[PDB]
């Protein structure tokens, strides 16, 4: 896993073993944002529901949101996921299977809505410890309407 903000966001790819999410407590990891499809977790986990109560009996709160891969949250999810993210600053993972697409695009606007950076800022900022983050041409222009609806953004989270 890594760090995109010191012990406050970073992303990984799926765990294989639960000594896995041991090390995500170790890191400093208290809660995780479940990316990848039903499918996806049941290829290592058998059971998605079984994936989260592990997360769940290791301390760690899990939130589960669906994104197709190479896809991106529709705007109902992203406005779940940014009132998730934004609800405690510490200890925030973020993973889907492999750690780049989906997860690095959740980043790059994590921190466009955050710190008010420009699209291209916050994609490299992000590829800068993940290599590759930010995959999809549907993921590059999602990251551009985050952007461009910043404040529109902000302004539903918090009502």
């Amino acid at each position: 896993m890594y760090w995109v903000r010191r012990k406050t966001i970073g992303g990984s790819g799926l765990p294989y073993t639960e000594n896995e999410i041991l090390e995500w407590r170790k890191e400093g990891v208290k809660r995780v944002l479940v990316l990848p499809e039903d499918w996806e977790i049941e290829e290592s986990w058998g059971d998605k529901d079984y994936y989260l109560s592990i997360l769940k009996k290791n301390g760690l709160q899990p939130l589960h949101i669906p994104i197709p891969d190479g896809g991106v949250p529709s705007d109902s999810q992203f406005l779940t996921i940014m009132k998730w993210l934004l609800s405690e600053k510490e200890g925030n993972l973020v993973h889907c299977v492999g750690g780049i697409g989906r997860t690095g695009t959740i980043l790059a606007s994590y921190l466009i809505l955050t710190e008010g950076l420009e699209v291209e800022s916050a994609i490299d900022e992000v590829r800068l410890v993940r290599p590759g983050a930010v995959q999809t041409y549907e993921q590059e222009m999602f990251l551009l309407r985050v952007e461009g609806m910043r404040k529109s953004w902000l302004k539903n989270i918090y009502s």
